[PDB]
């Protein structure tokens, strides 16, 4: 074995989870937005691993570097625009670069009120859903931007079922009309190259469908005959409410909730006690996209 | 080559830990959720399962599971306190071998989902901001005592924060600072004693606005703190001026520092606009207060 | 609170009913014919909502059976005036349905006007002929008054000259010079309550309350009246109806003007003395008045 | 007898400028975005001399409305038609004291960007109704500002799923009991908001517009069964009311067109619910009005 017979296949480095707090004051206001930043390059060569040779290295520390300095000159407006700022300025600085990749997800800080009242500078950490973004751009390619929401967590306690399921000698699993359907969500979707819009705004649009297809409306919810169905359902409202979104990826990572058999113990369980089975799990996932879309890239 | 005769037994206790369920109830189409985790741990009179290995007066951890799950079958969950008393007086009282009974539950924190501000029958999302606990505990023919609180609450003001005219010694480096970030994640534990004829759910968000109002100061101007330690007594005092239902009360506060990155280096100046968090290491101060009535009434 | 129910609704209004039933009523005095030729819009309220309500329909009267009632009504009844029509038809819907709280009919007739020959009236021929449609609406609810109104709409008067305005509120936003020579036309829509006074022939007022628009409209036919604003026109008009017609308790008129632009034409090497003026039909102007008799309204 | 002013009572006296159309453009960069609109201006003064002596000084010029609107469209823009309203009433009020009440009512030209192979084109647009989208603002002096949003002219149509039966007979009713017939509906919807302005105006109307379609229609799979026009009409304002806490008071008016299946026996054929013919005039209406008794109550 030598060199010569041996590909490179793949060559990938970075800083992960640079974390830090952007501090913006109007007057007595203060607004927070702090973020866990990674970002990752492929060079045009890779001598520092065939040769031992760091000429075209750019240190992992100059990256953190590079993030924070961004984030003082430019401040953070989105997560979107900043990953946006981060893969353009290695583009546009580095030649060595032939690939950057920016991941950042939020951390959850709100604003405390008090009476209705916004309080000036004080907040509280309320995880409902960790709000995340990816940039990445190839030389001479498109900057595509991410966005998604992940560790979200939904139960609803009825309107789920799962029956007409395929029959087999190792398949005991009862059909069942009406069970509690907890999720554990993952949603990524891609803008493709459109930035013209609000990302915040949109974000949240994005959010309100996620929550809303997975519930059904308020009064009367909406029935789920699978997993996958309401994956389908949440996908769908996204894409028909959504026209920024090209391409959209959920995983529904699910917890059933058992019925406990109390009889042994002289009483009937009527759908009151519900025991959660956190492992093993099942998991569904699914990626639609526009075909007009997914055409033009080609 | 030690036996029995030589051996002190100081500590016998066992028990059943993360018991996890959801109690539903439904009122007509709308659904309430109460999901739990409970351990109970009991203290028998004898040790003969230790010293002999003779079982005869154990509870078996699994019966300890059973009887937590009919108690919510057959209670319901009305508050995890109530829940916790129920699980506490039905051990004292089935099980003369039972010196001791603890239970601990904490609330998995669903909320209901909202649609436009109308709230959806049977929808939950999970919003851990402060997880709702409690412990209720007895001896035989001693008190049961009922303890609520929350923990993982992280708090954070950008100003009104300080720490000067501390001890000094020649290995100490930390500057005065009058103007820091306060990041605080609070564990507040406290104490109605023998008290359980209120609305614990009442109660319980009534200490939790006092925690929030007392970190924060008003929202207008906020209040400034000149310690984590100072600011820990402001919420306890504040939760025993408005709470009357509240005899002891620990606060933990354990911190995070935010330093400002000297960008000199880099050929800029950071006017506290970017600030880096310190998870590790990471400073923690604790009190408990009470009130002197309580503590004599004790005695 | 997830959904509200009918505890926390409260019913304002339920109305439905038959929406224009067109038919011709044809009369034979020998040879010669006569025609009444209507739209008719009857209109219930019901004193229960369970249609709505609950989906049960126990007490509603279909719509079909109101169109039923209308046509029989005027084979039976003949049609003597559009308003006797209207009175016919309300009484019958409260005499005959105790679910009825309320009906209101409207009538609007299509005008044919009988063809002449040199002055003779052809026994059977007529022509459609437009200038300003004859209508009105007859209203009771259960153990109160029934109401007659007549009216005529989509009449339309122009007069060349003796308009203006002038003297009205100037403010940065206003560039509308004061004119006292310009055509004054209007598209009127009339309305008047005789209140329950049904006792006399509603052909003959109707057609003097016509008269009255016209003429207080116009002036006199050798120099006309100054109009100083829309306004005033419609209030000549209305005290000339109260003034005339004693019947008319309440007159309702509503003036949709056109203004008629005297065309620039310098650009195009002449001068347009008042000669070629182009109508303005959006956006449009509108003024509305509605005057009472004093002891009328007393008297409710 | 001549009647004076002395024995007349003024009603009411309105006036404004009707049918004001036009194109807000605004640039971002290539991207255009268009608002076209026809807005309805209607004022009350707080006198009547123009009626009643033919004195114009208090007359604000429906020409200076109109100028008023454009001038305010300028410069403000049109982010939602409600808002625009909001600005109209509000520059009246806050302008003139001789004004008592405004009245504004817009409806939006549904213009919709083009797209070519999924692309939205930067400046190129279709004409596409399907139900007009309109707002209405008033405010009297000393009262609140109510702003109300409706569709319009919304043709909704379902194959099956529609009946009526168990309805009142009597002499004249001859209506068939039917469970499977076509329910054809032109639905006029209007809402009001009262004085609540701290939402999305654009989000709440296509949210309202949402609840109406799916309730009219039912689930896509299955459908649900209407037992009458006025069922499916409660249908709408209820899931609305459930929905849109912003809706205080909700007005529906459905007017169905029938479509007969035509017998073909006499032509030798069976026409098996295959060809069916609309009856157009005359048609069916039912309306109704659901309030809040919260808002209601709030109000008195
Ligand atoms: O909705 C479901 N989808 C599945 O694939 C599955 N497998 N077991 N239960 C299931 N339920
Ligand atoms: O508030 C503070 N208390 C302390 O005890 C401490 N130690 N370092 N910084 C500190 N700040
Ligand atoms: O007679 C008129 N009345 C009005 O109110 C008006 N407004 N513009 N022109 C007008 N002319
Ligand atoms: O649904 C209906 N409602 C009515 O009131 C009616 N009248 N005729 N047909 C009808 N269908
Ligand atoms: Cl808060
Ligand atoms: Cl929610
Ligand atoms: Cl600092
Ligand atoms: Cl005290
Ligand atoms: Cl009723
Ligand atoms: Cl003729
Ligand atoms: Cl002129
Ligand atoms: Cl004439
Ligand atoms: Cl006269
Ligand atoms: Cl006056
Ligand atoms: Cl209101
Ligand atoms: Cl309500």
């Amino acid at each position: 074995v030598t060199i010569k017979d041996i590909e490179v296949l793949n060559c990938e480095y970075g800083k992960n989870t640079i974390k830090f707090l952007r501090l913006h004051r109007e007057g007595k206001k203060h607004f927070v937005k702090e973020v866990e930043v990674c970002t990752h390059l492929r060079l045009t060569s890779a001598h520092e691993y065939l040769d031992g040779n760091n000429s075209f290295v750019i240190p992992t520390d100059t990256i953190k570097n590079i993030v924070l300095v961004l984030a003082k000159k430019n401040g953070i407006s989105s997560i979107e625009q900043f990953a946006i700022d981060i893969c353009k300025h290695f583009m546009t600085t580095f030649c060595q670069v032939a690939y950057v990749k920016t991941y950042i997800q939020e951390v959850p800080w709100q604003r405390q009120y008090q009476n209705g009242v916004p309080h000036i500078h004080s907040f509280i950490l309320v995880p409902d859903g960790i709000r995340f973004c990816e940039a990445e751009q190839c030389r001479n390619g498109p900057l595509v931007v991410c966005a998604g929401i992940k560790d979200l967590k939904l139960m609803k306690t009825t309107q789920s079922g799962f029956e007409g399921f395929y029959r087999n000698e190792h398949t005991t699993l009862p059909e069942r009309n009406d069970r509690i359907l907890c999720g554990e969500f993952f949603c990524k979707w891609s803008y493709g190259e459109c930035r013209d819009f609000d990302f915040d705004c949109i974000w949240s649009k994005v959010r309100e469908c996620i929550l809303e297809a997975f519930s059904g409306p308020p009064d009367c919810g909406e029935y789920s005959p699978s997993y996958q169905r309401t994956v389908n359902c949440i996908q769908m409202c996204v894409l028909s409410r959504v026209p920024q979104v090209q391409v959209i990826e959920v995983i529904l990572n699910n917890n059933f909730y058992n019925v406990v058999d109390m009889k042994a113990l002289g009483c009937t369980n009527d759908k009151e006690v519900l025991v959660p089975v956190e492992t093993p799990y099942g998991s569904c996932a699914c990626t639609l996209g526009r075909k007009k879309y997914l055409e033009a890239q080609s």
